[PDB]
């Protein structure tokens, strides 16, 4: 519980050696916040490569929802994570899990303009035909936010 508290902020953070010095030192791994953030969700959020493998390796929740229903896997492709994206799906992360506005990885990082982001969802089995609460699918979001290639992309792979 305390040692979860600083855990959370240490993985946001970026600090290696202390999330290391909290495990050894049995802090919580799957420790929640507030907002049900764990440290996985706010490193893979902050862009923080190596502790996102440490937290994977000691056993964090790889598809844990927050109280928005957001997964690592959400954060890192809406903050346009590439090498975290790939390591959360290596870990087994469920590519086309939802949140509370029903929306994918995939519709987070067509929202955001994340071109590499958008192509490795996609050949990792992200549904382009997937529609949010507002009825809007990723190349929906893209149209909406002026990306253009991203929109081409997404046409393409519901063709074929
Ligand atoms: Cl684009």
């Amino acid at each position: 519980s305390d040692l979860g508290k600083k855990l959370l902020e240490a993985a946001r953070a970026g600090q290696d050696d202390e999330v290391r010095i909290l495990m050894a030192n049995g802090a919580d791994v799957n420790a929640e916040d507030w907002m049900g953030a764990t440290p996985l969700h706010l490193a893979a959020q902050s862009g923080h490569l190596e502790i996102v493998e440490v937290l994977l390796k000691t056993g964090a929740d790889v598809n844990a929802h927050d109280a928005f229903g957001w997964t690592p896997l959400h954060l890192a492709a809406s903050q346009g994570h590439l090498e975290i994206v790939e390591v959360l799906l290596k870990a087994g992360a469920d590519v086309n899990a939802t949140d509370m506005v029903g929306r994918t990885p995939l519709h987070l990082a067509a929202r955001r303009g994340h071109l590499e982001i958008v192509e490795v969802l996609l050949k990792h089995g992200a549904d382009v035909n997937a529609q949010d609460k507002f009825g809007k699918t990723p190349f929906d979001l893209a149209i909406d936010n002026g990306n253009e290639d991203i929109a081409e992309v997404l046409q393409k792979a519901a063709k074929l």
